[PDB]
DNA sequence: ACCGCCGGGTGCC
DNA sequence: ACCGCCGGGTGCC
């Protein structure tokens, strides 16, 4: 994880809006998350963008709900790894490692739950 | 029936 | 989408 943060644990969820995109994803791969502010139907809005740069879906909505808050006051960094079913038509499954300072720990785990979702490890 | 149930239309954010 | 969800059509046994 990145340089002097401390894993804060893992959630699994899910990359949507396969069918609109062209960006492909090998198993086992990274992806990055990114912050999309200005999607014009969800201001919560977070896409997964592949390791070469093109756009491969978004968060589903009830996550990016969750994770925007903690994105835009730098809370925690979000990394994700695809497992498994890279090559689905409509959804994907997403490992998602959460990293930051320990000061942060608990308020990341406190907006999770507020939004019905958990840290494991 | 102000229900539960069924199934057609539907589909990211 | 082989799902979840939505809402129109529906209705005792």
């Amino acid at each position: 994880g990145p340089l002097g943060s401390v894993l804060f644990g893992s959630l699994r969820g899910h990359v949507v809006g396969l069918r609109y995109y062209t960006g492909v994803v090998n198993n086992n791969e990274m992806v990055a998350l990114q912050r999309d502010p200005n999607n014009p139907y969800d201001k919560n809005a977070i896409k997964v963008n592949n390791v070469n740069g093109n756009q491969v879906g978004h968060l589903k909505k009830e996550l990016a709900g969750a994770l925007a808050y903690i994105m835009d006051n730098k809370l925690a960094q979000i990394e994700g790894v695809v497992p498994f079913g890279a090559n689905n038509a409509f959804t994907m499954p997403l490992h998602m490692t959460f990293w930051g300072k320990e000061e942060n720990r608990k308020a990341v785990s406190d907006q999770l739950k507020k939004h019905g979702f958990k840290l494991g490890p």
